[PDB]
């Protein structure tokens, strides 16, 4: 029989949705070598490009619908030995420039997961590939050059035996995407940032292991005659003095077999190493399980006294800078029975109830 | 963050499902030359070979679902001028032997769409390519070799000037896949058949043109020193004799513009051509509008007396043959400003309140 | 395997077999037991094993 | 390991009823159980597409 064909639905301007199988677009193989190192880039392609050569549930929905309103969901399936280690990082921005830097501090800004394959056996995450809106496309991503980019920022503590491969499961959930904007607001209540605020290693001994992360952060992270730049540190530097309360997230990257008790703690530059009194300040005891591998540190405004300021001058010395530092000290000894660093990554999440003050005329340089 | 991967919903055992654009899985091109004869395939593949090379929104959900429980819908956008017409049939079949017949007879039974592109626009109808279950799947019919055939019953009664294409859009839609089984009960309430009765051709011209076809429909239709078969018509002459409503499907081969009236009845075979008396039986005249091109006879009880033999023996004459015969006669002239027959195809769709007696022996031939 | 149309229960490494020793990754399945069994007609029996 | 070991095996007797299995040749069973071994898999260390 007969029907009339303008009225079917065949103009369905649905979003992708169902079970995780029947969204699930693409699957992507990433080689981790048997002796890699920390900054190394693994897999750096666009994400349109995941989804060539591919014939999943979904992979043609993802393609032709003009308009999905839900996340993408990314799920790394990767483990290894307790024995060993490392830390991967998986991360997406919105774009590129020619000869581009792929330095952890540069990428993980704006939308990331770490893991440590020896504690967690898989690690998902979800975001949205158009950060100022509720919707996007493929061919808005194929366009505008959404870059993918998976980095080992710790190398394996304990090599395996064979080469390793991660397997990522690109799907689309049906979260809404929320639009992450930066504006000039003075006060606000949650400014985000995932800022890296240094990989620390602590070489495996019985000396005084201190480490100073400046939270003057702002104007970059530093390299030859030169210095790197994320959108949200960038932006922060738009004020000249600044307070909130800072939000942390401590990070596990060597293997559960090096062990080591972490204190952190705000406190001023000039105090030296071998000044053996640092738990009289105020400060944060960090152990880590076999299974734990990530620890969020909270330091709250009766931390700070007044705001301080986001740069400052690359010149001077840790005697004369009245800014603060969060101190990270080993609190007994970096120890194991296999050889390897303690290495743990800092990040500072966010500032809340971020209050910024004045209008930053810029210094040009980044540590101090 | 971490998720239990064993309980995600990745063994969703769902059926394809959802508007007609997300359950299209194939389409299918059939080219239609400019001269093309009755009994001529068009196409001629399995049922699972539509789907190679295809790259629709179920697709992948259709070759990976184990257990489909809708059924297929398929749908054939072919148009021509109200000027021209023939008649295509497309047809699903079970299976196949080694050097088949591709006879209008043969294919119909089971599942099949009759269509005149010059009255109908379009043409879709749905079916299940298991007929003895609710469920199927792309592995099933892939094995079991389902067989899409599609046929020109009638050619071009006036040719275009170009070559002409039939897009089929295979999709799923979502009703119950019911089983169509054959049974041995004597009376029955309704027993499908889609027994090709025959085509019939009358001249443009001014003869009394009368056509019977033999109800005595059992033991194929003719061939060299050969006979054709059907399932359904096989399955019938298992009986004896038999009775019933018979429900024939009357349908317009030629194009609109040859014109003809034609009155059924029911009546022995001792009638003969030039006898004017026609309209004293009981009979149903059949004139068809420009855009109709289907219309079904229905033949009560009350049109028979007794139950007639199922098969007769190939050599009694028309004089000394007891069964009766559908007649189809020209009541005025087959007229038209285009050269062409009018050519109409009538099928006998089913028999209702089917009553079966006895054990047919059998008889080995075909026609009376 | 290419005409045989009877399901298999395929078992396929997600990522990669990874360890610091080494040693192959074993893997023991064991049918159980069919649960709302249904078994159809008479095997006159075949004689032999693999497919 | 360094040295052989040991497994030691306690036999005891519980106090739950002895239900018997009894296989039958009823078309449809709720529950036929099998043990069956459907066969031990080897997956050797590496890279390569491992299926089974």
């Amino acid at each position: 029989m007969e029907q009339n064909l303008f009225a079917l639905s065949l103009d369905d301007t649905s979003s992708v949705r169902g079970s995780l199988l029947d969204t699930k677009f693409a699957q992507t193989r990433v080689l981790l070598s048997k002796a890699m190192a920390g900054g190394d880039v693994l897999l750096d392609e666009y994400l349109y490009d995941v989804v060539n050569g591919q014939d999943f549930r979904a992979t043609v929905a993802f393609l032709r619908t003009h308009v999905i309103t839900g996340k993408i969901k990314v799920t790394a399936t990767t483990n290894i030995s307790d024995n060993s280690g490392c830390c991967l990082m998986l991360a997406i921005n919105s774009g590129v420039r020619g000869k581009y830097s792929t330095d952890v501090y540069t990428i993980c800004s704006q939308d990331s997961m770490t893991w440590n394959p020896g504690c967690k056996k898989n690690f998902s995450f979800t975001f949205n590939p158009n950060p100022c809106g509720d919707s996007w496309s493929a061919e808005m991503i194929s366009r505008s050059r959404v870059r993918m980019t998976v980095i080992c920022v710790s190398g394996w503590t304990l090599s395996p035996t064979t080469d390793v491969i991660a397997k990522l499961d690109w799907s689309i959930v049906n979260e809404k995407c929320e639009p992450t904007i930066y504006h000039l607001a003075d006060c606000q209540n949650w400014l985000p940032l995932n800022r890296w605020m240094g990989k620390l290693t602590f070489p495996q001994g019985v000396t005084s292991e201190v480490r100073r992360m400046p939270l003057s952060i702002g104007g970059g992270a530093g390299a030859t005659q030169a210095f790197l730049a994320n959108m949200p540190n960038s932006w922060i530097s738009m004020w000249r003095y600044f307070r909130g309360e800072l939000h942390f997230e401590v990070t596990k990257m060597s293997s559960p077999y090096i062990k080591a008790t972490v204190t952190f703690l705000i406190a001023f530059g000039n105090l030296s190493d071998a000044f053996g009194f640092y738990e009289s300040f105020p400060h944060r005891i960090v152990q880590f399980a076999e299974v734990e591998e990530k620890c969020t540190l909270v330091f709250s405004q009766q931390e700070f006294v007044t705001a301080w300021s986001t740069q400052v001058n690359p010149r001077t010395t840790l005697e004369a800078d009245g800014c603060p530092y969060l101190y990270a000290i080993i609190h007994d000894s970096t120890t194991g029975t296999i050889s390897g660093d303690f290495n743990l990554g800092v990040k500072l999440v966010g500032i809340k109830d971020f209050c910024g003050i004045g209008s930053n005329p810029g210094i040009d340089g980044s540590r101090l």
